[PDB]
């Protein structure tokens, strides 16, 4: 699907700045045109009304190009009078996309007057005055609700000239109440429009002499992990490569014995070996555990998988990343198949055939064919294990040689050589490395959000969410490898990629302290090295935020956090905490549910209201919010 | 636009109650389907997956009738094979509507086993075990979370042999825990199956022999607080006539004087006059303030408007349903033209002309004509004060005579004689009693919510939403009265209409306490009196809790309550409230807004967090949630 322009917001060119909006397409018009790609409406205005079929925002025309925030258009091409307009310029980094502007069509020129009187125009066309504080940010004269400023990025910073100084992207809020704007300025959009459109990534860099960061993004048959390791070790350097997934480490090493006749250094938490050789596979995770870089080890040092927003890769590359160069490492290689701002393409090797309801099985609202899976090897994925159990069984009853594949279950469940049909979550991906006949995919995921919701802290709600170009590309993946695949899917819509949530950074402050011995201070630091770092997933810097959070939560029970780390589930910091919390009181833990387990045993003793520090699920007991770490939490936000 | 089959949830025959979910339509065919209204697709099982453009719910089949929820469906029609299906069945004080099944539907039958072990089934075709506690009530046998049970209201609960107990209406939960659902009686849907067709009441009631309850279905200016009273009176009975609005019950004695030669009794605030006449023109205010209703004052009391949601006369008709029968009354007459459920239909002497985006005023994404209002009386409906100011003021600029009036203004702003365009709020509806060229209406109004927030307590927040076919048609009946009149809007959409929000029973215990020196006590005996008369709006049943919250609400400033009750804004017990638990405990307010203008004089003295209550706007200042009254109303949520 295609943005689509909606409307537009009209701007006086005379006197004070004043808007006005005009609706130019209803919801029907609009999903027709998202469809088509075909916009044959006159483009009028600098400022635009731009939908998808799921959200609303602005975009603006400053030197014929039209501009939005990559939040909201991902890599979507705009509809226009030939068909869809494919984005010209795609800064994740920045939140920036832009897209040539359909000829004739106005636009604002960049402001010259240097004025820190600034105007946001919203979509609501209402004028609001700016005080500009920095580059790219500025405060609201009189503060307003964040929901007031929703639908608005993408707007224009206006000068009292009329000119544009910078396009709104974020709300600088506390507990909901927007005092500041974030904004990308317009000498960053003249800096983009005067560099070259494409850049080459797709070789391996040479080795400088000079520590420098490079980027490899070349496909997964390019053997990132295999040729080009192999191919820096022949030119005789020591090199480490990083992967998160213990099945693809061993795997790899397994593969350079058979094939490159080196038998690497393997380091993993299951299996370690040393042979002394000029090459190491290691986990990020393994990585982490062994305290990261040592002095001299290494000379190149490749992140395999560097789009993986999981909590382990983000500090196993943001440690990197800040060690590195201290270390005497002089080449770091940032290499994915998939890098942010992704758009999936064609693979030759795979066909890739809608779902329809026409078949004898139920499948996240469509059908599958019994002939489509009865005799060979096939994997299904489903978003939760519920699903797996449910789809597994109704195979299984149907005579098909079914398997439920997630995570807490060892991957013996699979069979190496038999007709199979594996019924996974993405926890397949981590854990095994074969690959399928076809892929069936529900083209669903699960996700954590945080929600700083005040009731009384924040909230790590679980949520079923659409794919991404990432998730589409690693379950296509498992197929059409060397020889013919078959991909069958519900819907095409992708989600944007290279972008994750707050809750990620809590995650790691959550494993730094919980594995890893590191203090919320050591954490920050190494977080900041992978956040400061540009090419990778992107996130809000909540950083002292979360440090915050973490460095008042002391004195855990030991026992309490052995058991949450054993059980395997996401937080076993704050998990532990709660119940330490809960236990001192003799109270009962915020519910029932598996994720109270470490209580259990003491249900009987258990009595009153909770010591809510914050809410990690449904919370179905009384509560209190007078402990002094709630206190402590709370104070943390009001920042 | 009709209700649309989107999909299907298909149930077992045989054995265990399992289901699963089949999709039909995608959100384009959807889109299509609902304008048209036409829907060739085949209609198979009992349970359907059914859409709006903002809504999606369920719709089950039981004895040939396509069964769903009001608050899901209004009084929409719903797209069959000929074309719209219009609802054999509306009603609301059950929340239930049915629509004759098309070809193809196999129905449901109701239950005979009389099992208390039930089966709900949910929209993701899950089906969960409930235990029959009552008539319309089951518990879960393992609580879920709120979000679980969307968009699966009008689904069925099933018996173990698979047969129709009643349809899925609402959750009964606690701080987002759903513990028990709430559903219609299969038995209640054969007593809806029975209910006339026309239902007559277009005519007034003969007085009756014993205290009787009776509606009046007429159209607006059929004389139902004109013709009907003088009709009583001439008969020899003692009548009392309601009305929201001043400006109505003024006007009633003139013309009453002229027409009926009746000179009869008024009361107003403004104004009360008294004469000794058979016949009594009064407000629902000026009723309450009297203290409702004194022995044997009247035979018929005449609740005109009795769609009226707001505060003054829910707790009025409340009052006079409490009280008529002891004092003596012997006839109640629940008079209006738009009773719950409505359907707006075509006027006679009204032209209906969408407006487009052809002019030279903006109007809502749209645009109005100068031709439309130059010269002649228009009336033009904005959706807020500030709306108001600026169209006023773009219409000054043009040269036109342009006058704004909302809440808070006098009415002498309007002049009665002269070309005007009056840029108002629905403050009209109540303050100005006359008629207009043109109406041009903005199709959205601004409503009041209750978010039970936890954070710590509630929040009462102002939100804009399309119009309901009550607003609809009070706002189009300000032109065609006695000439022909134009109608210009924005969007056909309309909402389902008779339906009212909580905070509008908090708005009934503030009055109670702020105007009517009523206790908590007192206003929930007259609500109960409205909830409980049928064929009035219909309303979540929060009494209890509005009654707990306010009667832990004690010693409140007087001073306070004086400012806040003078300077005419929505909660003045809560805010005088807020601001008594600020001064006495030398805090600051939770911003600096004018609703807290009353703790200026007190600026220099408050310091430190806020004693935080609960959020009646935007909260700047820090807060404390250890204040015995917050902890007071926490525990007031708990049930
Ligand atoms: C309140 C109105 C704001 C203007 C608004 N923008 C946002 O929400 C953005 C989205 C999200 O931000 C991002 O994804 N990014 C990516 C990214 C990359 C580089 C630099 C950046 F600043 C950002 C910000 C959080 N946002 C923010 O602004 C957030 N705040 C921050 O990121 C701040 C800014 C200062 C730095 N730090 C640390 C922050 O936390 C406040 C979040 C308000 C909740 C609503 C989120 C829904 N937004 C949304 C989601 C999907 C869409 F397709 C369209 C929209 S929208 O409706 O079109 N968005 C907006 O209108
Ligand atoms: C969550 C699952 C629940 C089944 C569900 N139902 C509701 O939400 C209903 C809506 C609203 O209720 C009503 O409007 N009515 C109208 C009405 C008239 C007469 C008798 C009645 F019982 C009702 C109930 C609050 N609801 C409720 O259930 C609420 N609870 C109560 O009313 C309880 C029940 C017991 C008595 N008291 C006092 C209560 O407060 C829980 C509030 C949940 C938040 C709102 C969710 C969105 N609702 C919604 C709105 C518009 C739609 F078109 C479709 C939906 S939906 O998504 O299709 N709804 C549902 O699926
Ligand atoms: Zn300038
Ligand atoms: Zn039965």
């Amino acid at each position: 699907g295609s943005v689509v322009i909606v409307g537009r917001i009209i701007l006086s060119g005379s006197g004070s700045i004043t808007a006005y909006s005009q609706q130019t397409r209803g919801l029907l018009g609009c999903i027709i045109t998202s469809l088509t790609g075909r916009d044959k409406n006159q483009v009028e205005g600098e400022v635009q009304v731009v939908s998808t079929a799921t959200q609303s925002f602005l975009a603006t025309c400053v030197n014929g190009v039209c501009w939005t925030v990559y939040h909201g258009a991902g890599s979507k091409t705009l509809a226009g009078p030939k068909g869809p307009i494919t984005q010209m310029y795609t800064n994740v980094d920045q939140d920036l996309v832009g897209w040539q502007a359909p000829p004739g069509a106005r636009s604002l020129t960049p402001c010259t007057c240097g004025s820190s009187d600034l105007y946001l125009v919203t979509r609501h066309a209402d004028v609001i005055p700016v005080r500009r504080r920095g580059d790219s940010r500025g405060s609201l004269l009189s503060p307003r609700p964040v929901s007031y400023l929703k639908g608005s990025s993408g707007g224009p910073l206006l000068c009292p000239s009329g000119h544009a100084v910078g396009i709104f992207r974020a709300a600088v809020c506390t507990r909901g109440v927007a005092k500041a704007v974030d904004f990308v300025p317009v000498e960053s959009m003249e800096t983009t429009m005067r560099s070259p459109v494409f850049t080459d990534n797709s070789s391996p860099p040479a080795v400088p002499q000079s520590f420098q960061v490079a980027h490899l993004h070349a496909p997964t048959g390019s053997g990132k992990s295999t040729k080009v390791p192999a191919a820096y070790a022949a030119q005789g350097y020591k090199v480490l490569v990083l992967n998160p997934s213990v099945a693809a480490t061993l795997g790899f090493g397994a593969y350079m014995s058979k094939a490159h006749g080196i038998d690497p250094n393997i380091r993993t938490g299951v299996r370690t070996i040393t042979t002394g050789a000029p090459v190491t596979y290691s986990t990020y995770g393994k990585f982490l555990a062994d305290g990261g870089c040592s002095g001299g080890a290494y000379d190149i040092i490749i992140c395999d998988e560097c789009h993986s927003t999981d909590s382990t890769t983000i500090l196993g590359i943001g440690t990197v990343l800040d060690q590195a160069e201290t270390a005497g490492a002089r080449l770091v290689v940032l290499a994915t198949a998939t890098p942010p701002g992704s758009v999936t393409v064609p693979h030759p090797n795979i066909e890739e055939v809608a779902l329809s309801n026409t078949g004898e099985i139920p499948f996240y609202g469509k059908a599958i064919p019994i002939e489509a899976i009865r005799g060979g090897r096939h994997l299904i994925f489903c978003h939760s294990k519920k699903k797996c159990d449910e789809l597994a069984a109704k195979l299984s009853g149907l005579g098909i040689n079914a398997v439920a594949y997630y995570r807490g279950l060892d991957v013996s469940v699979i069979p190496t050589i038999g007709d199979v049909v594996v019924v996974a979550t993405d926890a397949l991906m981590t854990g095994y490395t074969g690959d399928f006949d076809s892929v069936i995919d529900c083209n669903t995921c699960v996700t954590q959000t945080v929600d700083f919701s005040l009731d009384p802290t924040f909230t790590i709600e679980t949520t079923t969410v659409p794919q991404d170009a990432v998730s589409r590309s690693q379950r296509r993946g498992r197929t059409g490898r060397g020889r013919r695949g078959i991909y069958r899917f519900v819907t095409p819509g992708e989600r944007p990629s290279g972008m994750f949530d707050s809750s990620v950074l809590c995650e790691c402050y959550d494993a730094g302290c919980a594995w890893y011995e590191l203090t919320p201070a050591e954490t920050s630091v190494r977080l900041r090295a992978y956040l400061n770092t540009p090419g990778l997933p992107v996130c809000q810097d909540h950083l002292e935020f979360w440090e915050s959070v973490f460095t008042g939560l002391t004195h855990i029970d030991a026992h309490f956090l052995s058991q949450t780390k054993q059980a395997g589930d996401n937080f076993p910091y704050l998990v532990a905490y709660q119940a330490t919390v809960c236990a001192r009181a003799q109270a009962p833990p915020p519910s029932w549910d598996q994720m109270w387990k470490c209580l259990i045993r003491l249900k009987p003793t258990l009595h009153g209201p909770t010591p809510l520090l914050y809410r990690l699920g449904a919370v179905q007991n009384e509560v209190t919010l007078t402990h002094p770490i709630t206190k402590y939490i709370m104070a943390c936000m009001s920042a």
